[PDB]
């Protein structure tokens, strides 16, 4: 198991424009196109992201290319962020994947806002971090995914993903 397989499970794969859990236009493996209500604005972002006239449909190769770029960007965003980098540096390889997962889903700014949870993770207080992470809109809006990510932080294993 690794970060790519992990996010593929959490995000799924769809080759036509769709609305994510928040109702935002998205495509591929959780690639957010726009927060704008307009399907035309989304198709225009998609064409720009892909580099051709897509008409809202992409191939699997194209979805996987956006995915590679998105995972890379999330990692580089953690490493350049002053609140995230020290947490990331403190963690083992499995829990690092959990942090990347959160950043991929909510962005660098959102995760940097979990000030108290980040401090507990850095201190390696795993049960206490898990309880604090669950006191969040994130957990309340997407409970099954949040539970998988939180269990990964708690245990340092891939158990929440292995029967999937
Ligand atoms: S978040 C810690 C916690 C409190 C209580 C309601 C007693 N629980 O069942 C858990 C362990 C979730
Ligand atoms: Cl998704
Ligand atoms: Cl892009
Ligand atoms: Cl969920």
């Amino acid at each position: 198991m690794n970060i790519f397989e992990m996010l593929r499970i959490d995000e799924g794969l769809r080759l036509k424009i769709y609305k994510d859990t928040e109702g935002y236009y998205t495509i591929g493996i959780g690639h957010l196109l726009t927060k704008s209500p307009s399907l035309n604005a989304a198709k225009s972002e998609l064409d720009k992201a892909i580099g051709r006239n897509t008409n809202g449909v992409i191939t699997k190769d194209e979805a996987e290319k956006l995915f590679n770029q998105d995972v890379d960007a999330a990692v580089r965003g953690i490493l350049r962020n002053a609140k995230l980098k020290p947490v990331y540096d403190s963690l083992d390889a499995v829990r690092r994947a959990a942090l990347i997962n959160m950043v991929f889903q909510m962005g660098e700014t959102g995760v940097a806002g979990f000030t108290n949870s980040l401090r507990m993770l850095q201190q390696k207080r795993w049960d206490e971090a898990a309880c604090n992470l669950a006191k969040s809109r994130w957990y309340n809006q997407t409970p099954n995914r949040a539970k998988r990510v939180i269990t990964t932080f708690r245990t340092g294993t891939w158990d929440a993903y292995k029967n999937l």
